[PDB]
């Protein structure tokens, strides 16, 4: 259901995470068919991010993610239920939960350095810079390559 170029590019993408460094994962919309979908490695400084077909990248990422890979999230019910679907019971998930207002720590600094990759607001990338922000106790504020051209 995804074009043999597609599958050829998101493949290319995910060979380039490293299984050994932490991987967040974060979905906007229902888990069935997501909106905006985002991959975040801080230790690589890479992140592989697409919005609005959604649902086929999502299956062909998840069926592609390394072995008994680590996924660092802020809420996984539904992701669990994705990744055992699709044959990835494999796959362990952190739910990291910061409370709304923890989550805000560096909401704004995160906005102003890199609101232009998503341009009160959110986005799913954002959100994990954010949130590994507050984990690191200070901003991320790494130049960041992505992995996955828009297509």
């Amino acid at each position: 259901n995804l074009t043999e170029i597609q599958e050829a590019v998101i493949r290319e993408a995910v060979g380039k995470l490293d299984p050994t460094n932490t991987l967040w994962l974060d979905i906007e919309g229902p888990a069935t068919d997501p909106v905006e979908m985002a991959l975040f490695q801080p230790a690589g400084k890479q992140y592989i991010h697409c919005f609005r077909a959604m649902p086929g990248v999502l299956s062909y990422v998840i069926g592609l993610l390394p072995p008994d890979m680590v996924v660092t999230t802020q809420g996984s019910d539904d992701i669990r239920k994705l990744f055992d679907l699709h044959g990835r019971r494999d796959l362990k998930l952190v739910d990291v939960r910061l409370t709304s207002e923890q989550a805000r720590q560096f909401d704004q600094q995160v906005w102003e350095k890199y609101g232009h990759l998503c341009k009160e607001p959110h986005c799913a990338l954002l959100d994990c810079i954010m949130f590994q922000s507050v984990l690191d106790g200070k901003l991320y504020e790494e130049e960041l390559t992505p992995l996955l051209p828009s297509s």
